[PDB]
């Protein structure tokens, strides 16, 4: 699939073919300095953000941590929290999501950061959405 170049945030874009085992999705952008304390990348079903298979949610709060969660029919599940922050306000990042049979493997600037075990079927995902305190250079596949 051709990349999305400099899309405005908040952004929502189709993942052509849906999520597939071995698919790699890169989000390349910059964390904003004066526009809040959180962003998220959502792997979701269509345009209701009510069904989000994987919400990846860095928070520049409390020393910095990342929330990983799933939303179903509007309701957020129990969070998994990673109490390390690999991003920095005002710095560019390369964020890579690799779909695997049982989990997502998430890399930041080339280094494995977290794995998120599938809670819902990943083949149901057809949309990536990004919002909060970031600007995007590209999303690629
Ligand atoms: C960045 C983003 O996508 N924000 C939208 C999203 O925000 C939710 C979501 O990140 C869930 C994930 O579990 O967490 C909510 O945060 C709360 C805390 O603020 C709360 O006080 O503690 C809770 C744990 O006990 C939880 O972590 C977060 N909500 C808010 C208000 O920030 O979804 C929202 C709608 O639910 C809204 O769309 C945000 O914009």
């Amino acid at each position: 699939q051709a990349p999305y170049l400099s899309p405005a945030v908040p952004f929502s874009g189709t993942i052509q073919g849906g999520l597939q085992d071995g698919l790699q999705i890169t989000v390349n952008g910059t964390v904003l300095s004066s526009s809040g304390t959180r962003f998220a990348v959502n792997f979701q079903t269509g345009f209701s953000g009510n069904d989000i298979a994987f919400h990846f949610n860095p928070r520049f709060e409390d020393g910095g941590y990342v929330v990983c969660n799933t939303r179903q029919n509007g309701s957020w599940g129990p969070e998994e929290r990673k109490t390390h922050m690999p991003f920095q306000k005002g710095m560019p990042f390369d964020l890579c999501f690799l779909v695997q049979s049982s989990d997502f493997k998430v890399m930041v600037n080339g280094i494995l950061f977290v794995q998120y075990f599938h809670r819902v079927p990943f083949h149901r995902v057809d949309t990536i959405s990004v919002n909060g305190s970031v600007q995007l250079s590209y999303i690629s596949f």
